[PDB]
């Protein structure tokens, strides 16, 4: 599991459950090619997006569908979605966790990049 | 000044100076049209991006060029840029401040929306 | 104005108004002595806490009364308060801005330290 | 495991490993009584702090010894320590995770409160 996404809710103090997450890889012509997607679990995590063989160096975009998340909870949100855009680099560690902390008018994100 | 950007550096405990910012607006064909750009001052603030007349209703993307910022300080950061994507002015004209807090492997952003 | 506090609300996308702040300084006996207090204005800012003369070197604790803030808006938050504890002026006088971003179950804080 | 602490490093993009964490419970006379302590693991987590029988309702303080963390990595930090102060309430969920994201001049914290 070289790529994991973990989403938390700063209003409810809970995992962000059943959030849609789409990953894209930047193509040669600078367009965004669908790569992987899924919905966060009851723990706010999304595992199994890709495999070591599929996850090559390059620029990736993780889109988190925050607007749908907030409106399913009855909350008015600011953003259309959250975006995390980063380069995967085979130098240094090989497991990427993209973590996001959501509020209606704000979000935080960090990267946790490690070896097993 | 209906759109402003303010950026802080969480490593230095200082304004983030000379941060490039590019604003896009979603066009009729659903592409991202360049709208405005500038860079943060010595105070970490970017004023004068647009006008009340030109800042019409739409979906806007504020790209904050965090990689360029960190590389210019000699640091190899995680992200390519921070994105803030939102619908603006859909209940009439508002003033938006996009605030960001930067670290090499993490950033936060918030919006301050006021009615003049 | 060598110590200032600025607070934003990540649910409302607005300044956090009428936030009570209490500042303490560690005394010779290692207890927390009350130093100064105030509350955020309509802009989310708190000016006039102290003076250059009175703001001597020491360990300071800035308590931001987040529970009181959220309860006054009818919300039952997680935290009692946010604390920011730091040594001030140990390389000579500096100006400190303590910035905070509030959600009901989460907060962020940063320091902006400048040399006048 | 009713109380867990999880610490991440926003400069290195890693867990915050071998950080000292002290938990206190507020006594009747408003002093802070030592309650539990430990050091974060290789995953930035601290498990086994307390037991259901020991963790009663009341106000708790989680101190994270960030200053020692940063100076063991050769980094100049702002804060003396990070503080998280909250009420444990048997109404609603019974597992508390206190998560913290560290930068030299900033920190974020959230609460993830759940049932199994
Ligand atoms: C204080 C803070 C800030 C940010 C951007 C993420 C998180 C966070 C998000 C998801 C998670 C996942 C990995 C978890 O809860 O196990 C952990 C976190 F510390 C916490
Ligand atoms: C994204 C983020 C994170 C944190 C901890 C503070 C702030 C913040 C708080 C107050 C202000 C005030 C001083 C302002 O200039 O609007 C600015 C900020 F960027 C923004």
């Amino acid at each position: 599991c070289p790529l994991m996404v973990k989403v938390l809710d700063a209003v409810r103090g809970s995992p962000a459950i059943n959030v849609a997450v789409h990953v894209f890889r930047k193509a040669a012509d600078d367009t965004w090619e669908p790569f992987a997607s899924g919905k966060t679990s009851e723990s706010g995590e999304l595992h199994g997006l890709t495999t070591e063989e599929e996850f090559v160096e390059g620029i990736y975009k993780v889109e988190i569908d925050t607007k749908s998340y907030w409106k399913a909870l009855g909350i008015s949100p600011f953003h259309e979605h959250a975006e995390v855009v980063f380069t995967a680099n085979d130098s240094g560690p090989r497991r990427y966790t993209i973590a996001a902390l959501l509020s209606p008018y704000s979000y935080s994100t960090t990267a946790v990049v490690t070896n097993p």
